[PDB]
């Protein structure tokens, strides 16, 4: 399984799909670095995630995203949290 | 969490982390994209994942992993798993 393969060191010379460091979005480890200070940053985030936006990382937009609010918010924690 | 980033489809257009891209082997979806449907597919990959190879996807070999037979197998099925 996906654990075992973290846990036995494979994916230190492989990734689960191609494409990595191309991606249009940006890192979810600047993402928290960025807003570490904020206080409403899930809320922010959970916005964002659900409704979409452009401009903060690049011209290229996040398109509204199928996720619940509550969904939303989880994310958004779960991101904060990655350092 | 990051299980659900991955189910929700995120991971399409974002990295958990800089510096992607740079992994010296196959990703995993290339693999069972490869191999999928090939009567021998478990025990091909089982037999590399335990014993090692080089020389099918580059010049770069994959050592011997530390991994037994059984784990070897369930590791191969995971992968051959991934669309
Ligand atoms: C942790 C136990 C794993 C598992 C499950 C896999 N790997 Fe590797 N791997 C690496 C390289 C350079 C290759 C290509 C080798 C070649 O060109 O022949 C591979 C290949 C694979 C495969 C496909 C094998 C095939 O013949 O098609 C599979 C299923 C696979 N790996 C699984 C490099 C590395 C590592 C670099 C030091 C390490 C660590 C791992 N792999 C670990 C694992
Ligand atoms: C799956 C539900 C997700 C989640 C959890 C996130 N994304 Fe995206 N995203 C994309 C692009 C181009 C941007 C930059 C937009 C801009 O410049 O403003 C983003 C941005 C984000 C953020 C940061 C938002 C902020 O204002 O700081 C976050 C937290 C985030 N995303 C989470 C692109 C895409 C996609 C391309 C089609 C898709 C799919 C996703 N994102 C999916 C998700």
């Amino acid at each position: 399984n996906e654990q075992l393969a973290k846990q036995k060191g494979c994916m230190a010379c492989h990734d689960l799909k191609a494409g990595g460091g191309k991606k249009v979005g940006p890192a979810y480890a600047d993402v928290a670095k960025k807003y570490a200070g904020r206080k409403d940053a899930v809320d922010y985030l959970a916005g964002k995630i659900k409704k979409g936006g452009s401009g903060v990382w690049g011209s290229v937009p996040m398109p509204p995203q199928n996720v619940t609010d509550a969904e939303a918010k989880q994310l958004a924690q779960w991101i904060l949290s990655i350092k």
